[PDB]
């Protein structure tokens, strides 16, 4: 996160840190708890991930230093990638992780609500991007979960900023015209959380951008409201 501040413990209980154990264990991506055995993340996170057996999901974490050999985690049973996913820049950058065990909800870990299909028209005024990512292009993973309030940007305005790309309605952009606050390397997969009528909604999944927090270069997120039925299809399967 560029131009963000340290989070307080329990501020974002749906945020998880997805680790890989191959070749050595490290933070790979962010993710959001959306159900008791479901993590919603970005499909691009699994480039060269051949098996869910090398994945570890840590919930209820503020600081990466809370994670040692003896810290409990959730194993991943299945990685579900959207069928139309090719690359982050083309959209469909969404995936579900089906956990091996059930998440017990509490003050440190609980699910975030998906946006309402009816709320496709509502304008979110209080949106925050979170993660343990870099605070500039050439940096390292941050120990403390960072947060940054960012304004949403219209599709038309985002399309102007990304000449050469096709900014679809399955993407949602966020950023300041002057830059300074954004997601960066290590934040992808994580949430773009918007508070509307005292309830937080998972409005976006951190996906891509040209550099980090550059002026007139909004961050590009998967527009979660457009995948609610896809999510239900995979999580409510008979
Ligand atoms: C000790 O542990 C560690 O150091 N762990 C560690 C783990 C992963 C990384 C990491 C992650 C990423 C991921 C994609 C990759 C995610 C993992 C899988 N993958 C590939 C290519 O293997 C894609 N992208 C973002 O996080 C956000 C993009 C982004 C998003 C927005 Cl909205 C705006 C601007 C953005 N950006 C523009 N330019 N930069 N950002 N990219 N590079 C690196 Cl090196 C670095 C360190």
């Amino acid at each position: 996160i560029v131009g963000g501040t340290a989070s307080v413990r329990g501020e974002w209980p749906w945020q998880v840190t997805l680790h890989t154990t191959s070749p050595t264990q490290r933070h790979l991506c962010g993710g959001s708890i959306i159900g008791n055995q479901w993590i919603l993340t970005a499909a691009h996170c699994f480039y060269g991930v051949e098996s869910p057996k090398i994945l570890r999901v840590y919930s209820g974490i503020l600081n990466q230093s809370e994670i040692k050999e003896d810290t409990s985690f959730f194993g991943v049973q299945e990685i579900i990638i959207h069928d139309q996913y090719k690359m982050a820049e083309s959209g469909y950058d969404i995936a579900l992780l089906k956990l091996e065990t059930t998440v017990g909800y509490g003050d440190s870990q609980r699910p975030i609500c998906l946006p309402s299909k009816g709320d496709r028209n509502v304008i979110y005024t209080d949106c925050w991007v979170t993660g343990w990512g870099y605070r500039k292009l050439r940096d390292k993973i941050q120990n403390t979960l960072q947060k940054a309030k960012i304004p949403l940007v219209t599709n038309e305005e985002c399309q102007k900023r990304y000449r050469g790309h096709k900014i679809t309605h399955k993407m949602i952009c966020a950023g300041y015209r002057e830059g300074g606050k954004d997601a960066c390397k290590g934040d992808s997969g994580g949430p773009l959380s918007c508070k509307h009528n005292e309830v937080w909604h998972l409005v976006g999944i951190t996906s891509w951008g040209e550099g980090c927090a550059q002026r007139e270069r909004p961050g590009v997120y998967t527009n979660v409201v457009e995948y609610v039925d896809w999510i239900l299809e995979k999580t409510q399967a008979v």
